[PDB]
């Protein structure tokens, strides 16, 4: 009785049940049972690295694209060049999705692209209308973005449900990997980066002039009262919930919210809510050095201590392939990792998703480095402490620089 | 034909386990109970939005500390009939009974479902390698400090990680437990979260005794017993770090005993060294008393439900002996119904006996109208108090200043909504 075990993060409103629906046609063809376990994003790094060093865990795990090099360099993943060749090799993926299949500079791929995800701004159509904000100008530039938040702060608009005003902007300040992913575009927009390569060695560029200019611009949005104090102690899920509840006019997120907007509360969505009926999407605004957003998603890896590798490689080919690529993106509201799958009507004929599709031009990835998991832990801890400077009214350019100096020294040790 | 219930993640497979629990009720009455799972972090947001919007489930799980707050919004159906039918006041601990209502309210608006109290998990291997007598470490603040100090100085390394253990991990950010973990130290020094200054309830977090207890707790991080990284983490992540063998001691509820029995593939940690080297001990006595957090979750019926008689049948079922025993087995929680603690499955589990025989020290928050806003503000402000230690800025006067601001904020929340 052939059995496979898969670890996933919560990609859909009913994560286990949807994934069971996705693999149902593969279970039927092979007479295999695919058992699924769901790990919260917060604990996923801990549980996946523990499986890696202990030698016990699933056949397959979901991996964030930014983690693939890091888990690969622990030497615990199976080569999957065979699976990727069978899915159509380098040509079948965006160059950026292809780079997340391997540790940077490795002979062999160690992960199969599963779904893509990039970031854009959800806004309340009713709130921006009542505030006199033209979205096309609010989302064009840093100048316009600040100008829209300031109109939204001063607006008399109140939510038809809460009978309370809306925070112009909510973003997470603690615990989530997004504390890093929400800062990345502001950093890139000012011409900076998280890391840079000098003499073949990567190092922190979080304390570079350009990185500090973008981070400072982002944090100073909270300084001016556009992000409420309470938001800076919250994690991604809580900010999502506050947008859904109609407490926030604007927030950065992935294409999945479009799907949740169509599905009732009882099935893990917010179709009942005022926000679901007053939903707009806009790209990140251009910085001084132009337009960028975070491009990520999740791949699938096979642990090299798996006992079911030929069968697990069949599951990878199936999950990586057109039918399952379309189906899971429909269930999750993600984009397919397989580029050919973007032409399916559920993505092309989806108006809010169109913004996410167009935003792929300006999408940017972290290099796929060995220490990258420790970089995200240190960046999240130290960016958390940078939001604290605003909550304490201690935000200065020199206090940010000091903070990022400490982060950079730590990130330089982690990168080796 | 159908009922909708919102639950939090009470068991390793929340939806699937709850469906197995109600299967006998679905079959007896020819109805479908649809279940939705809300994370603890978002539960207050989603439940208050359903309340003020007037659309939502028939039944929702509520934390015991939320029942007054949701009740005061006027959206919950009276359930005196269901509680009478389950035995009346006599069938429940008087502390569980106080969580069925807003403080001083005519009617019950919630049905006790399951109880939860906090004790210390410890690594038996780690305290043995450190020369720590657990009965001494967990008896008093002095012994607690002296055990953490032997744990810091111990050369013991985890068989899996081959790295030391942090003597203590406690969550510093964005979970309700930032409050529930601080409360016993506050209580132990003779302080409290709130006090009534003649009718009007108010923050007592800035009282001399509350500041003494909180300072004792915070100063454990100051001395290096809590690693700085732990102070930016939430409950889920500290749980995960204990399971992964990174912490010698952590405060939590009885559910971890159950997770220690269940393999990784089903949402537990039975394969981990921590599961095989697991000890339990109550909170230590402070100068003024021995206390721990007593909470749990009740079930409420929204008054805008269209299926009230049927949903009252589900409450009688879930509140009654059969279901009370079964769901406590599935979750590793304790039954809310007093009579269910007797069941031999509960007096046969050594670690669970330590939680059970600790209940005498369980204490509850008063069941107040604005208690939801109090938890948000206490978590935010106590978060910022952990920050003072991580940034090396914790002094008597910096804590006082900080808790003065916490108290002002909490006083606004206790009189009106956020
Ligand atoms: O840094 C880890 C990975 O983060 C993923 O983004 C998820 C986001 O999709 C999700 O909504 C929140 C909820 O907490 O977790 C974030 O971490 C990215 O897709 C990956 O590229 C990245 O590797
Ligand atoms: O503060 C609101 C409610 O919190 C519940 O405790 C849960 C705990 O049981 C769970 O393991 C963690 C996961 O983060 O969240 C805590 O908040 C209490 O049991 C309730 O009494 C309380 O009302
Ligand atoms: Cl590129
Ligand atoms: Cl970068
Ligand atoms: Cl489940
Ligand atoms: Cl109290």
């Amino acid at each position: 009785q052939k059995t496979l075990e898969v670890w996933i993060m919560p990609n859909s409103p009913q994560p286990a049940e949807d994934f069971k629906a996705l693999v149902a046609p593969f279970e039927k063809a092979h007479g295999v049972e695919v058992k699924v376990t769901v790990l919260d994003w917060g604990v996923a790094w801990t549980k996946i690295t523990t499986a890696a060093t202990s030698g016990v865990g699933p056949d397959l795990t979901q991996l964030g694209t930014t983690w693939v090099g890091a888990i690969s360099a622990m030497g615990v993943l199976e080569p999957v060049d065979d699976v990727l060749e069978a899915l159509g090799g380098e040509k079948a993926y965006l160059p950026a999705v292809w780079r997340t299949t391997r540790l940077e500079g490795a002979r062999q791929a160690t992960a199969v692209p599963w779904f893509s995800e990039l970031r854009a701004f959800y806004y309340r159509t009713d709130a921006l209308k009542a505030a006199g904000v033209n979205p096309a100008e609010m989302f064009a530039s840093w100048q316009g973005f600040e100008a829209g938040l300031a109109r939204l702060k001063a607006s008399s608009f109140r939510d038809p449900e809460t009978k309370a005003p809306l925070a112009p902007l909510c973003t997470p300040g603690k615990n989530s990997w997004d504390v890093l992913h929400n800062a990345a575009p502001w950093i890139w927009g000012a011409g900076g980066e998280i890391v840079r390569q000098a003499g073949g060695r990567w190092q922190s560029a979080l304390n570079s002039p350009e990185s500090l200019e973008g981070l400072y611009f982002f944090l100073s949005l909270a300084q001016k009262g556009y992000v409420p104090a309470e938001s800076l102690e919250k994690n991604t899920a809580q900010i999502e919930a506050d947008f859904q509840a109609g407490k926030c006019a604007v927030f950065a997120s992935g294409p999945w919210m479009i799907q949740r907007a169509q599905v009732p509360e009882a099935k893990g969505g917010f179709a009942e809510r005022t926000a679901a009926k007053n939903l707009g999407v806009a790209p990140y605004p251009a910085g001084p050095k132009g337009r960028y957003t975070f491009f990520g998603g999740s791949n699938l890896a096979l642990f090299n201590f798996s006992k079911n590798k030929p069968l697990a490689k069949e599951l990878l080919k199936y999950l990586g392939g057109p039918e399952a690529q379309v189906r899971y993106a429909q269930m999750t509201g993600m984009l397919p990792a397989l580029r050919s799958a973007w032409s399916d009507p559920s993505f092309q004929q989806n108006p809010l998703l169109r913004t996410f599709i167009q935003a792929a031009q300006f999408g940017r990835t972290y290099p796929s480095l060995a220490g990258w998991g420790g970089v995200e832990n240190l960046a999240v801890q130290h960016l958390g402490m940078a939001w604290d400077l605003v909550a304490q009214g201690r935000l200065t350019r020199e206090a940010l620089k000091d903070l990022m100096d400490k982060a950079s020294a730590a990130i330089n040790q982690a990168l080796r």
